[PDB]
């Protein structure tokens, strides 16, 4: 395919993000590189803004999908490499149990030899007193399964998941994720058969780092067929 060849080295990544959380607005901008070939993706995050008003870890899965390692065999079912350079929209809301919901909005694609990840975030209806707002979550994140399948109609894909992140008393925050892509441009894409991401992230801070932030390491690897 097209974007194939894109991947075949560390690409730097940008990533920009601008929300606003039941009126709370603020900033983020994040830098980095992705291996495509070891599926590995490495971050720092800096809330630009000031301080980050809901919890770093609810934050993850919006901050790049094209990044994850096909296996040799499954490398028809790589949607995400080949809507590239032109990129992909990539739609979702995150339902927070209990609690308030996530609306994103991004654009993923290369501009020059960097790859963006462009999002819009608006958040609605979150208890001032729940586990978001409150600021309850650890800071820490789990291994999670990703379905994907695909969408003939919009020629794109549909994925779905639930994230669990953990809460300071032991308990569970559990996040619902919907989530819609489409390619940018017009030329063909592969439309994959029903398979799923397994991923892992360990989150860390910089030490010699003031500003509010999140420095991450995450691995993702496509399976299912």
């Amino acid at each position: 395919s097209k974007g194939e060849e894109l991947f075949t080295g560390v690409v730097p990544i940008l990533v920009e993000l601008d929300g606003d959380v039941n009126g709370h607005k603020f900033s983020v901008s994040g830098e980095g590189e992705g291996d495509a070939t070891y599926g590995k993706l490495t971050l720092k995050f800096i809330c630009t803004t000031g301080k980050l008003p809901v919890p770093w870890p609810t934050l993850v899965t919006t901050f790049v999908q094209c990044f994850s390692r096909y296996p040799d065999h499954m490398k028809r079912h790589d949607f995400f490499k080949s809507a590239m350079p032109e990129g992909y929209v990539q739609e979702r809301t995150i339902f927070f149990k209990d609690d308030g919901n996530y609306k994103t909005r991004a654009e993923v694609k290369f501009e020059g030899d960097t790859l963006v990840n462009r999002i819009e975030l608006k958040g609605i209806d979150f208890k001032e007193d729940g586990n978001i707002l409150g600021h309850k979550l650890e800071y820490n994140y789990n291994s999670h399964n990703v379905y994907i399948m695909a969408d003939k109609q919009k020629n794109g894909i549909k994925v779905n998941f639930k994230i669990r992140h953990n809460i300071e008393d032991g308990s569970v925050q559990l996040a619902d994720h919907y989530q819609q892509n489409t390619p940018i441009g017009d030329g063909p894409v592969l439309l994959p058969d029903n398979h799923y991401l397994s991923t892992q992230s360990a989150l860390s801070k910089d030490p010699n780092e003031k500003r509010d932030h999140m420095v991450l390491l995450e691995f993702v690897t496509a399976a299912g067929i």
